[PDB]
């Protein structure tokens, strides 16, 4: 493939909505961890993080049927859909890992009063 727009914007939104649920999942149980909020509209995830840790944006880049991310630590990527409707995941040019593993990584030395799992959200096989 690639998938076309309609394909796209349905496995874009799955993956996007996913996060933003789990995100507030996370930062709503940190109820010690103050100045933290999460954001979601058109088509852009905000977890800002405070002062410290900083923000992640996360965002639908509909021209170029990408998903894009800033993070304040590893710093900006672009991922393309790999795979179906049925189960995918999105991969970033110059690393191995999907940006559910990139997540993985770098948000549970963060949120260390969490059990963090993003491997389990739609769209990371």
């Amino acid at each position: 493939s690639t998938l076309d727009g309609a394909t796209y914007e349905r496995v874009c939104s799955d993956t996007l909505d996913a996060l933003c649920d789990y995100f507030e999942e996370l930062t709503e149980n940190a109820s010690e961890l103050q100045g933290t909020d999460v954001a979601y509209s058109d088509g852009v995830l905000t977890v800002n993080l405070g002062g410290q840790h900083g923000t992640y944006v996360i965002n639908r880049q509909t021209p170029n049927k990408q998903i894009w991310l800033s993070s304040p630590t590893s710093g900006p990527k672009r991922y393309d859909f790999v795979g179906t409707v049925a189960a995918g995941r999105w991969i970033y040019k110059h690393s191995g890992q999907s940006l559910h593993e990139l997540l993985q990584q770098e948000i549970p030395g963060i949120l260390k009063s969490q059990s963090v799992d993003f491997l389990r959200l739609p769209y990371c096989s």
